[PDB]
């Protein structure tokens, strides 16, 4: 609950450990965290699959609570 943004990556590591997780502030006012994942596993997937995967990687282990945030997809680091 309200866990640090630096821990948000620890969760994405469950399925994407090598992946590069980074958070960025867009408004710096409300609970709006800009997630940035980079790896060679999100190649070929769709904007829906990439956005869903990140949610599934935490929907199985339930590492972090269920919230809504921006999830940017990056390939070929």
């Amino acid at each position: 609950m309200a866990i640090s943004a630096e821990e948000l990556e620890k969760i994405l590591k469950k399925s994407f450990p090598s992946s590069v997780i980074k958070i960025t502030d867009l408004v710096g006012d409300q609970d709006h965290y800009a997630l940035e994942i980079s790896d060679a596993q999100f190649n070929g997937l769709s904007l829906i699959n990439q956005h869903k995967l990140v949610k599934n990687a935490l929907s199985e282990i339930l590492n972090k609570k269920l919230h809504s945030i921006s999830i940017k997809t990056i390939s070929i680091p």
